[PDB]
């Protein structure tokens, strides 16, 4: 598992602002814990696996693309279903930017359950407010059934 | 002006609807109970159609009509009522009751009964709204909870 070594690479090149370098090598980390035989053990190749998923996910989203960062995150969860919340904060957020709050909601309210509220807490807390805030655009838009009485 | 059961049931009902729309609550909750009483008098062996259709409209009703005078128990039980008539296509019953759960400091029971109400009889908007209220709720309340400082403290 000497994979942990580019990881670490892309790594530097993640904190020198570098980011597409850091992508690159965390791909290539990747690749290399994905063109192990299948009759290899796979646990130990699981862990990096999330990290590199995750890592890649943040340096992705420094690079300003949700998609692929969101993609990413939900395979390091997918890893790492608990004790990797970060991941889970990375693709809420990515939701988030996406303009998918809804889906974003579900998925750190999921996130939460499995875990650290600290971090996913206050993103769910601001998810849930953006939300707030389209609910009474759209009732201003075109200004009650619920009291009338049938 | 039938001799029929529903037809006067359904008088009664829109008396009540009536002095609802006047705001004037207790005369709508005495016409509905009035209602009630005709559509619950009726022996079993006699037809459960049109006039059993009354029930679960008379039920959310008065429902509606208690929350306009804050009581908010006895508008749960009719609400409750209204559900257990008609599961499907009673929306504002579901609704109702959620809101009077909500009133009386009972979240997770109003969470489940919003949610067993929409699967149960909708897809549709209001309760789900209502759902995203409760769940916004939930969470902050756990927050302040949970988190439990010299600033903080006055001079």
């Amino acid at each position: 598992a000497n994979i942990n070594k580019l990881r670490e690479s892309g790594n530097a090149e993640y904190r020198k602002q570098r980011y597409g370098d850091a992508i690159k090598l965390y791909t290539l980390g990747l690749q290399m814990a994905l063109t192990r035989p299948a009759w290899e053990p796979a646990g130990l190749v699981r862990d990096e696996i999330h990290q590199l998923y995750s890592n890649r996910a943040q340096a992705y989203m420094q690079l300003g693309q949700w998609p692929e960062a969101a993609a990413d995150a939900e395979c390091s969860v997918e890893a790492k279903r608990q004790g990797n919340a970060k991941a889970w904060y990375r693709r809420g957020k990515c939701l988030m930017e996406m303009r998918r709050l809804q889906e974003a909601r579900e998925w750190v309210a999921r996130g939460l359950e499995f875990e650290e509220e600290k971090e996913l807490a206050e993103l769910l807390k601001e998810i849930d407010s953006k939300l707030a805030a389209e609910k009474a655009s759209r009732d201003a838009h075109d200004n009650p059934t619920v009291e009338e009485v049938d």
